[PDB]
């Protein structure tokens, strides 16, 4: 989605590992549906990002790339998601 | 290893998911070696526990079972490990 670094670059270098396959029940990429009821649950594109940073269960905290700015985490959420 | 609940119970209900297979490069169960150079690196059985709680990379924080006392986390470390 957006742009810090990518999400193209970010999904592929960090996010890939679970979201690609669906490993651990990771909401898979392009799966507009799954991601939707999610935003729903946490009030938009900020409930996923505020969510990734914190982490949830088996989803490791901060998406990962403990390097990432907040803008990148959202761009890789933007593009795992659809929106 | 030790006893809060188990680690038998704990490894099997929470820890299983990655350490069983080796999913995500999770140091597998019984693998005395792998776990050893680990304790080494973080000064004993407290560098894994202080470690799990915090989490590291793809290892989700607090082993998981965000329920667990510290004594259980160590007993499931005791028994993933060998020691
Ligand atoms: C890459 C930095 C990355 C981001 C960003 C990210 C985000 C993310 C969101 C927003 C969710 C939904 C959380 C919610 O419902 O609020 C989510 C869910 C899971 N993720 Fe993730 N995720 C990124 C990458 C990774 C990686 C590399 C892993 C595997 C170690 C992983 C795993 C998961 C899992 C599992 C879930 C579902 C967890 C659950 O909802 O029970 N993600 N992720
Ligand atoms: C169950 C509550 C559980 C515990 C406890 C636990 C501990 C643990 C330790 C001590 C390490 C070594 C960390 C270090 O080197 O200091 C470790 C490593 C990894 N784990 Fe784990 N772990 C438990 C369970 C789980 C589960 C359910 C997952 C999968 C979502 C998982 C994953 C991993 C991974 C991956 C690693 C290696 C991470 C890395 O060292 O790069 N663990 N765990």
């Amino acid at each position: 989605g957006g742009g810090a670094r990518s999400g193209d670059d970010v999904v592929a270098k960090y996010c890939n590992a679970c979201h690609g396959t669906g490993l651990l029940n990771a909401p898979k990429v392009g799966d507009s549906a799954a991601w939707k009821t999610r935003a729903d649950a946490k009030g938009g594109l900020d409930g996923l990002l505020a969510q990734s940073l914190s982490g949830l269960n088996a989803m490791p905290p901060k998406g990962t790339c403990a390097d990432c700015s907040d803008d990148e985490l959202k761009a890789a959420i933007g593009k795992m998601s659809g929106l």
